[PDB]
């Protein structure tokens, strides 16, 4: 298992996210519904000038799963998973992210909700989550796992576990008063009013 710090502006990005005083948390799964979405998209293009890149996987779509035993709440995609150095540069670092204009935005008036216009939404999931688990497979890589309960620091290890075929499973472990988010008619809710023109398959698993 590798330690890695975040990037500095990323660490004060995920400080502001779990600090800041903001009630419309829903939004984080827009966001995580919106990364998928963009990975399958990706993954569609690919396999149009190469077929085989859908040999760990013909169908294009987003699961979304609650377990209320283990607190958590499961986005799934089949979309174009990430390598070892996507994952480390684009969960660990600013990269091609609009981390600095989304801070300077929250300091000019904008609001948390504006967050996916600034490429981070991903860290939203720190609006709702203690911890992030980030399990993860490209075709050009092995599978593996990231996880994150902030604080500065993140992990990486190759996932030996189940192999996923490719694309990404973001597991939320919920904060104590979070657990809303795992109920079957607020998932709903949520997916009708900010994601209901993805244009992929959303099923929301039942308990
Ligand atoms: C391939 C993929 N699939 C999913 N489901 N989600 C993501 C990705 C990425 O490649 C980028 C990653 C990210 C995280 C943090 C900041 C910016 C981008 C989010």
């Amino acid at each position: 298992v590798e330690t890695f710090a975040f990037q500095a502006e990323i660490a004060q990005l995920m400080s502001l996210i779990i600090n800041t005083f903001y009630s419309n948390k829903e939004i984080f799964l827009r966001e995580l519904i919106s990364n998928s979405s963009d990975a399958l998209d990706k993954i569609r293009y690919e396999s149009l000038t190469d077929p085989s890149k859908l040999d760990s996987g013909k169908e294009l779509h987003i699961n979304l799963i609650p377990n209320k035993q283990d607190r958590t709440l499961t986005i799934v995609d089949t979309g174009i998973g990430m390598t070892k150095a996507d994952l480390i540069n684009n969960l660990g670092t600013i990269a091609k992210s609009g981390t600095k204009a989304f801070m300077e935005a929250l300091q000019a008036g904008a609001d948390i909700s504006m967050i996916g216009q600034f490429g981070v939404g991903f860290y939203s999931a720190y609006l709702v989550a203690e911890k992030v688990t980030v399990i993860t497979k490209h075709n050009d890589d092995e599978q593996y796992a990231w996880e994150s309960s902030a604080g500065g620091s993140f992990t990486v290890r190759t996932d030996t576990g189940e192999p996923m075929g490719r694309g990404t499973k973001v597991i939320l472990h919920l904060k104590e008063d979070q657990t809303e988010y795992l109920e079957e008619r607020r998932i709903k809710e949520i997916v009708k009013k900010h994601s209901q023109f993805i244009g992929y398959p959303i099923t929301l698993f039942v308990e």
